[PDB]
């Protein structure tokens, strides 16, 4: 979620 981006919000 923005701050989390796909890298953190992967899967």
């Amino acid at each position: 979620h923005a701050e989390g981006t796909f890298t953190s919000d992967f899967f």
